[PDB]
């Protein structure tokens, strides 16, 4: 399920992340145009920069963290919270999301899928309550 899924990811967590926001990046090429370093670069050159691997690591990270804390698939407010207050848009999240639930339904493991869609809508939703556009 959820639970067993956040350590399957964290087990191999950097090739995942890269993997899961490289087919965030090509499902939804505009999104690309706002990393402007990543611009007209492939996966392989991608996977070449170091905070690609960096960023895209961190990211998912934090994801990790307020999967395992929340309860249901539904997300502590407070982290929420902490999200908004740090240093974006629900759209974008909700894009990461879809790109995620599609990667692990073509995935041939048995990540609870369903689940993570549910956690993509409840953390878009605690985003907003806690004030992201
Ligand atoms: C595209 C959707 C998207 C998602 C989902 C996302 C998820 C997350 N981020 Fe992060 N982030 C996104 C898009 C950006 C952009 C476009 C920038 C610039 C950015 N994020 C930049 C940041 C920065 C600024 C410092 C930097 O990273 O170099 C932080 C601290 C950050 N992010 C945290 C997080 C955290 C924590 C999450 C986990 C919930
Ligand atoms: O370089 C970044 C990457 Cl690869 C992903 C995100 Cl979500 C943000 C930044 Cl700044």
């Amino acid at each position: 399920g959820f639970k067993q899924d956040i350590a399957t990811l964290r087990g191999d967590l950097r090739t995942y992340a890269q993997d899961i926001f490289l087919a965030f990046l090509n499902k939804y090429p505009d999104e690309k145009r706002n990393f402007k370093n990543y611009v007209g670069k492939s996966d392989q050159e991608l996977k070449s920069m170091a905070k690609f691997g960096d960023h895209t690591e961190k990211v998912f990270n934090l994801m990790m963290e307020v999967a395992d804390r929340a309860t249901d698939c539904v997300p502590l407010a407070s982290d929420a919270s902490t999200l908004v207050q740090m240093k974006l848009t629900t759209g974008n999240f909700e894009k990461l999301f879809v790109a995620l639930v599609e990667y692990m339904r073509a995935s041939g493991q048995s990540f609870d899928s369903q689940s993570w869609d549910r956690f993509g809508k409840n953390l878009v939703s605690a985003l907003s309550s806690a004030g992201m556009k």
